[PDB]
C-alpha cells in the first residue's frame, strides 16, 4: 500500500502554500487547494512572457492528450485559467499517480500572471466539482485513494514554517489529544461541514457551515460576525487597500471558536494577526467577510491552528489542535 509525506511551505506572511510536484519528470512549484479540483499548470502553451519566472510543463514531452478536452476554472477572488487536457505521471510525497489528467494552461488572469510563487494549483475537493469538458476527471487524490493505506489525506499548514501533506496515513504527533470527526456533506464538491456555534472572542453565537479551503488565505465569516469580531479590536477600521479589517500591530486580539461535533476548534488571536497590511503601518485581520455567500470559508488562518483529516470514507473531516 502507498502512503507518503508532501511538504509545503508558505509564501510571504503565509498567502498560499507551496508543495513540489512532479510531473513527466519535471517539479513544478503547485498551490494544494482543498477548494477545488483541478490540477492545472503553467505550460508551453502558455506565451512565452507569461512563462518567465515558473516552471513549465511540456506537454510534448511526455503528455498523452485527452482528445478534444478543454479545462476553464474561475475562483473565488475573480481569478481563471484554462486550456486543454494531458495525462501523464504526477508524484506527490513519493505517491505517483499514472493517467492523471494534467490541465495544461493556455490562458491565465492577471492574479496568476502577478503571482511568481507557484506553477499552479493541485486540487483536493471532490471529483465531481473539476471543470474538465466534457467530462470531468479525477483529482491527484482520487487517482491514489485506493492505492493508499487509507483513502484519506491529512494537513498541517504553519505560520512561517514548512507543514505537511500526508497522504493515506494519519500522523498522530502532529496534534494533541484525540481526533474528534465530523461529518462532510459533499454535494456541491467541497469538504463542507457544520458547526453548531461559534465563539467571536467575548460574543458567541449561531452555527452555520463552511468548508474546509487550504486555497483561501483568510477565515471567511458571514459580515455579522465579522463585525461582531472587530467590534473588540480597539481602533479596528476597513482599508480597502489592505483586504478588509486592519488595526495595528500590536493589538491583542480575541481569540475565534467554533463547536464541531462537541469539540472546540480554536484559533488563537496571535493567528489572526495575518500580518503588515501593506500600504502603510498596520496589520491586516485573518477574519474577513465571505462576500454574503451564506456560509464560511474555513481558509489558512484557521487550518493554521488544526491538524485536519479528510477522510474519504463517510466522507468526513477530523480535527485536533495543532502539535
Ligand atoms: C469556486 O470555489 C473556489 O473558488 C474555492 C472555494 C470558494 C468557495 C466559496 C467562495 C470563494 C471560494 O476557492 P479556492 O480556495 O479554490 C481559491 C484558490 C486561489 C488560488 C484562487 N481561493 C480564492 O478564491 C480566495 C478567495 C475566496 N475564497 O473568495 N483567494 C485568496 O484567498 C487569495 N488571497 C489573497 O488575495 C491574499 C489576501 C486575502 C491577503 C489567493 C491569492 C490565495
Ligand atoms: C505511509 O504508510 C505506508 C503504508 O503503511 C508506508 O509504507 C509508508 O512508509 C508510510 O508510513
Ligand atoms: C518534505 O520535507 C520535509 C522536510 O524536508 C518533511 O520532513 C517531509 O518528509 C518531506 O520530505
Amino acid at each position: 500500500a502507498a502512503s507518503g509525506v508532501a511538504t509545503n511551505t508558505p509564501t510571504a506572511n503565509d498567502e498560499e502554500y507551496i508543495t513540489p510536484v512532479t510531473i513527466g519528470g519535471t517539479t513544478l512549484n503547485l498551490n494544494f487547494d482543498t477548494g477545488s479540483a483541478d490540477l492545472w499548470v503553467f505550460s508551453t502553451e502558455l506565451p512565452a512572457s507569461q512563462q518567465s519566472g515558473h516552471s513549465v510543463y511540456n506537454p510534448s514531452a511526455t503528455g498523452k492528450e485527452l482528445s478534444g478536452y478543454t479545462w476553464s476554472i474561475s475562483y473565488g477572488d475573480g481569478s481563471s485559467a484554462s486550456g486543454n487536457v494531458f495525462t501523464d505521471s504526477v508524484t506527490v510525497g513519493g505517491v505517483t499517480a499514472h493517467g492523471q489528467a494534467v490541465q495544461a494552461a493556455q490562458q491565465i488572469s492577471a492574479q496568476f500572471q502577478q503571482d511568481t510563487n507557484n506553477d499552479g494549483l493541485l486540487g483536493l475537493a471532490f471529483s465531481s466539482i473539476n471543470t474538465v469538458q466534457p467530462q470531468s476527471q479525477t483529482t491527484f487524490f482520487d487517482t491514489v485513494k485506493s492505492s493508499l493505506a487509507q483513502p484519506l489525506f491529512a494537513v498541517a499548514l504553519k505560520h512561517q514554517q514548512p507543514g505537511v501533506y500526508d497522504f493515506g496515513f494519519i500522523d498522530s504527533s502532529k496534534y494533541t489529544g484525540s481526533l474528534t470527526y465530523t461529518g462532510v456533506d459533499n454535494s456541491q464538491g467541497f469538504w463542507s461541514f457544520n458547526v453548531d456555534s461559534y465563539t467571536a472572542g467575548s460574543q458567541s453565537g449561531d452555527g452555520f457551515s463552511g468548508i474546509a479551503d487550504t486555497g483561501t488565505t483568510l477565515l471567511l465569516l458571514d459580515d455579522s460576525v465579522v463585525s461582531q469580531y472587530y467590534s473588540q479590536v480597539s481602533g479596528a477600521q476597513q482599508d480597502s487597500n489592505a483586504g478588509g479589517y486592519v488595526f495595528d500591530c500590536s493589538t491583542n486580539l480575541p481569540d475565534f471558536s467554533v463547536s464541531i461535533s462537541g469539540y472546540t476548534a480554536t484559533v488563537p488571536g496571535s493567528l489572526i494577526n495575518y500580518g503588515p497590511s501593506g500600504d502603510g503601518s498596520t496589520c491586516l485581520g485573518g477574519i474577513q467577510s465571505n462576500s454574503g455567500i451564506g456560509f464560511s470559508i474555513f481558509g489558512d488562518i484557521f487550518l493554521k491552528s488544526q491538524y485536519v483529516v479528510f477522510d474519504s470514507d463517510g466522507p468526513q473531516l477530523g480535527f485536533a489542535p495543532q502539535a
